[PDB]
């Protein structure tokens, strides 16, 4: 009777039963296939490797991500990832359990049909739903009013919610995300002669960004000091014993989120879209949203991001308005934790799209029960 | 139903049925022909002598090796050696039994056709295969990951294998081998006035190198000590009672493998090619290869070679990486023992090149089933 | 008052005054040192040989290239090459003349300081600049809009230029070049038993590739025909009278640029990076770049490369878009000819980095006047 | 002696001498500035581009419109546009000629002073006037009684005129216009996965709306049919050969003008404000206005708009009253053509605001000679 | 200040001051001692006879050569020969003059110490050197590149020199020489019944070989003709009037150098070692050595040897390579003439091994200053 809260994270798939408080599995969404012929006969080899397998065989595999900007580009890759998720990681047969998926808002409608038909006719789920990720993030705080800024592996979006009403004219989609910051980090490391090229090495640079990067409060003073304050510089080890030394490159990376023109992006910075979504609201409610500005998603984990956000938005919003950036701990899981709560809420049983209803309407039925 | 594991060693032919644990015959690959006319009539003489015959008649024969650098230079000599191997040493008719041969990698393709056509139309074998020697060496340890350094009578090569995948872009062929060390030992012995010239005497110098030579750990301190430490010097007897005295010449011979410029060779030493083959690998797997660095071939039998290898490669590879030179005993037979195992492995029955398949494709078929 | 257009080619150094139309000197960038002791006393020997000297003494020298992938690895070798270039080949004192250098984009910044400090304090140049090679190539056609594909001895890169604006977010660096094709040609020649090993012999294989190789338009039909059409095969002489015969090896070499997986490279082929650099551009300008697709660098000299390029990119770009591969003659010098023009253009006198400006800023000044 | 009929269109500036019958120049009101540094030296570049220049360089420019909702937001941008208009497009010196401007009614009075002072002291015009756009539209029909519905790029308004008297208590200003319809078209195209983001791409979507959109007479039956009648769907080409397919999106765009709640606008539809302006009139004259309901402005060019207007207003106005929507051809220029006539009418010479009169009154004088 | 160019010829000692152009003394290296008791009292007899004395008393002496294969076997005999050379033939005291000796390469090192200690402590020379004979031969032609084939009384060797660098990995030592040809001539003369046995008679057969032997160009046709062409046969007188008649024995002697299997030698003929030394060289330089193939030593004086050499090596070396056997006149002295030049060359004064340096290092010092 418990729901399977699944997910379609662009980076990490997340899964675990409702009523639990932490996800049971987290693993990268990678499909990999061998690049060279097997020559030691009888390995018990496989045609393809997924999850942890592909982070270990990482020297001999072509790696693909089947998700780009939240749009699934290859359904035969994407179908294998789920076929692994149910049968091997959770080890639970899906035809007993209602399955709750998620996606970003403002997606090409054809994706919502494909996921529905795969669930109803490969896996034969009893029922399905398709929630909108930012809405689930808000239940983690137990609030009912706030602007959500959510920034995953592959997209950033804003959704203002007031009194449990969404304002669908105000949503912003901003295609700037951790995958872009990683691809930019490869170019500034090349200034020091370290060279990375392959998909096997992208997965090594990403381990730097999770450990040594932090956000400066006054980037101009910081970068002027970094010319002399050698105490900034830090050292890290590759898999082989090759040492790496890192300097002002520690913070020129996450500075991209506040000045996307560094990666040549035309779209405004994350605070300028956070502000400009409030300006779409009726001139009453603005006072309430400045008190409930909630952040989620892993690309807000960098130490000091909340302190920067407050100082930036204080320059835009008028004075006498107080601003309260609510950036709680564990915000790397809120989108999943909120999923666990909602799937347990007694009233939601009205919304399960039945198998019988799809056979009469055809796939388009899921356009009737969303924004 | 058992396979004949044959071989094409440059020095010693090795043969014996699969499922046995030691080769039944080992003898030098020499064809010899008389240099002078028979004058005591009625000896029951022969036109040519092969194997043990030629190591005994060694005063009256012209000796030839039909193998140079793993490339067979004379097919009519080479065909006699096998004609001896089956009918007289194993005393088994070959037209019952699948025959497994070996060769070094990176060979002129014409050799692989000649061996195939001789097997199919002189001996009329039922089936054939052509394995790559270094790959077979790895089964002797029962490993599935490692760098193999194999150095026979006539060639040295490296092959890194990861997860049962070979990396054909990384293979090194190095034409420095025991035959060169023997031809160099003849020149430094001449410093003491002992004189050897003929092919009958090359086979006597080789008996020195197998008995009195050893590898110094600190060649500069060793050679500086050898000027005074008379306890280094050793004595040995020729076939006649002529005594020989040997001194710093005990170790200046195997020092050649680490400094080929002594024989004027331009190519780097065996550890520098062992290292530089790892540097062709993707920056993930290096950590695994430093733990599985396996040696085989008779020119690694010298006492103390493994201890030298470790100290040399520790200077090249970064610290904090542990290095484990796995130089097991009996490594003079691993290439054959691994052959016995592989020919018994149940899955290999898919690979036997049938007689029927050669008559349709022609000799080129064997280019389709190798690197 | 005329500029010295120097260069840092990975293969051939090129030099000659501005306002001339062809370079006065071209010679390989090799430093060589003797491998054996001089024994005929009184030769008038030298410690080291550079340029033409080392292509003649080619049997007794260790040869090094001081340039790898456009990154200078040894400054004491590299300083000798220039010390030869000014004083012996041009026979002109450099302290009169402004000196214009070049380098590939996306290089470790430390190299740009070293070259600057050597010019200001060994040679005492009056002024210096550091242009970006692909930008100079475009002046040879007198165009102001186009995508440049430039592929020298040691690196390949793409730079789209529109209306005289570079788009620094779109540049591709691809480390696949003639030096890799030569090292691959040594392995497929070994199939026929010809053996080359030493740096003296690499400089002989390279003479084959410049003379007998050509690009097939339909590699699958060509290779299927080459099994029977003996009229493909060609013969060539080594320095000694040893004849060589070459067959399908004529074209399997330059096929590498379109399928780098043959040398096991993961990066896409030169047309796939040429295409994928256009896809970084704003959806307006693509129509203009398909009309101005200019090639330069010696590794585009092979007969028939332009005809292959057009047929390949026509499969990627949509129809109704016309494609015009502009592959003019003399494209082996465009990067130098464009240098001669730019150094004569009246407005460039604003950009000469003065000696006085370096003494105040220190070496970092050259980071202020580039991409 | 002829007047310069200039204009302040929100989208297209329009200019041409009085007594001509068609405007001599029409070009977008855009100022653009380069986004990246010039790197091909000596282009003859400019700091800023205006008019046709900016529709061609459209891949490298930041574009701004200096007009929003008829309120000029930046006077230094706006002053350049006119500086281009006189000296380069008309190529006529303005200090000879009386200049007639226009603006929407109900504007912040400060704008009317700024335009006046710029004309008197930068350009030194001999005289000026400031007509109200909807009043000029009526002379194109040669009528003297009618309700005008005028809907330009940036504002919509209604003005009833009876017997040449305006009724200033009845004017409606409605801030819904083509710029809003374009920004809404970007969101429904994203349903099909086509993505546009930048100001360079807004100017491409606008080319769709001028070509494929039309107004349905019975939107509910049309949209119900569009689920099956594939003959609705149409195809169009981007600048690159990318084909686009469009379906019910052809007509859901201009449906916004009749149901602004689709874009979440609270204000009533254009017919409901057209009706509710008549209800402000004295209960005599209504019969006359239903016979002279004249439309102008480009956002009434869509095929079939007049037929929809008649059926809508027939539901509001009582029966037995006949309704006659007068939607003539060329209504894209009436506001300019009527300007040409009025500036030639002999009696208007009483109204030219003299230079002498401004120096005595100060800028406020223009509040004395309007509504 | 002039050097004493001495020598250690196996057959003829050669001596004469530097700066002279011909040796002042040449005499056989023989020590002889009486075989019978003196019985005519008061002859003024001597215990031993050396040089010309022993060629005259040749009927009553035991003769010994103290040199065998270039290795001195008896130092008390060898010390007398020099004691004669200085005090009686040159009549010059050696303690004034630097003394230059020679030896063959590849000799037992103990010989180089013995000669050094005898020179420093019996004769008390001021300085010494030990040159390598084949290197001195090359100065006679004034060349700096060539392969030297040198074949004295007691050894044959090859040394390729390129650009004044020797290639110590390529040297061949071949122990086939005039002393062997003389001992073979004694056996074929015995076919005609002439009998020689004693050391007194060996010195008579040697006078035949210097006068009647010549090399056939086509030995098979020559020997077939010699069965009938009596005009071949020649006659010669012994010391007594005994006439000797010689026929095909004129040329079957020097034919041994091209087919050593006639004397049962296993080693290849002098042209096969001359060729096979070139094949040790890097594949560049071979073209240069075929143009500078210089011969020296008395066993190349036979009429027609050069014409045979060219026809033989033309069969081995590929065509299109030209071959130029440089066999100049006076080649019986080149090894001495080149000694006279080198000892006069101004730079050689750096190499004289001082007396002071030997007393510190001990005898081993001379291993430091040679190959
Ligand atoms: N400790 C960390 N510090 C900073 N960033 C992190 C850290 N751990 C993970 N990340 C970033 O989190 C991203 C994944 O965000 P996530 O919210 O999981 O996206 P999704 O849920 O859509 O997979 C990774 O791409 C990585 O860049
Ligand atoms: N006891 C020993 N110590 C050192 N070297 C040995 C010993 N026995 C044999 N060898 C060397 O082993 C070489 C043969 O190596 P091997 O692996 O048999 O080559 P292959 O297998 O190709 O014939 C011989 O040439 C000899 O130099
Ligand atoms: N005739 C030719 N045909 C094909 N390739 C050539 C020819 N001549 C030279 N090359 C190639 O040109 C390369 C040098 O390219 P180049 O543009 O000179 O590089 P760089 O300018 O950086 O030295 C050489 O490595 C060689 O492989
Ligand atoms: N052929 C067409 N069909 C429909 N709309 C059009 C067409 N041509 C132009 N438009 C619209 O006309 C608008 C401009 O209206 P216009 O009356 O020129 O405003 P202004 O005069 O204030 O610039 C443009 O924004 C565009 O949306
Ligand atoms: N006229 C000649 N023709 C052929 N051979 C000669 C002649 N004169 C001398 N010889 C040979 O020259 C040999 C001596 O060679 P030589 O170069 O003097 O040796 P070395 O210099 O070491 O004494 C003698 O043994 C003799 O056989
Ligand atoms: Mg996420
Ligand atoms: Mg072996
Ligand atoms: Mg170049
Ligand atoms: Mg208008
Ligand atoms: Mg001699």
């Amino acid at each position: 009777t418990t729901a399977l809260v699944c997910d379609n994270g662009s980076g990490l798939v997340k899964a675990g039963f409702a009523g639990d408080d932490a996800p049971r599995a987290v693993f990268p969404s990678i499909v990999g296939r061998p690049r060279h012929q097997g020559v030691m006969v009888g390995m018990g080899q496989k045609d393809s490797y997924v999850g942890d397998e592909a982070q270990s065989k990482r020297g001999i595999l072509t790696l693909k991500y089947p998700i780009e900007h939240g749009i699934i580009t290859n359904w035969d890759d994407m179908e294998k990832i789920w076929h692994h998720t149910f049968y091997n990681e959770l080890r639970v047969a899906p035809e007993e359990h209602p399955t709750l998926l998620t996606e970003a808002p403002l997606n090409p409608k054809a994706n919502r049909e494909k996921m529905t038909q795969i669930m109803f006719e490969t896996f034969n789920v009893p029922a399905m739903y398709v929630a909108i990720q930012a809405v689930l993030s808000l239940y983690a705080s137990g609030r009912t009013t706030g602007i959500v800024l959510d920034s995953g592996d592959g997209v950033t979006h804003n959704v203002p919610i007031y009194e449990g009403y969404a304002l669908p004219h105000a949503i912003m989609r901003l295609d700037l995300a951790g995958r872009d910051l990683t691809d930019y980090l490869m170019k500034i490391l090349t200034e020091r002669g370290y060279s990375f090229v392959t998909t096997a090495e992208r997965e090594i640079v990403r381990d730097i960004k999770e450990k040594l990067c932090y956000v400066a409060l006054d980037f101009e003073n910081e970068m002027a000091t970094a010319a002399s304050s050698s105490s900034l510089e830090k050292s890290y080890e590759l898999p082989d014993g090759q040492v790496i030394t890192i300097g002002n490159e520690r913070f020129r990376c996450p500075e991209t989120l506040f000045q996307p023109s560094f990666i040549g992006m035309e779209s405004a910075g994350i605070h300028e879209t956070t502000y400009n979504s409030i300006m779409k609201c009726d001139i009453d409610i603005r006072k309430d949203l400045y008190a409930n500005n909630v952040m989620s998603g892993g690309t807000t984990m960098y130490p000091g991001i909340a302190d920067r956000m407050q100082k930036e938005i204080t320059a835009l919003a008028p004075s006498t308005m107080k601003i309260k950036i609510i950036a709680p701990p564990e915000r790397k899981y809120s989108v999943w934790i909120g999923g666990s709560i909602l799937a347990s809420l007694s009233t939601f049983q009205q919304m399960w799209i039945t198998k019988q209803e799809y056979d009469e309407a055809g796939p388009s039925i899921v356009h009737r029960k969303c924004f």
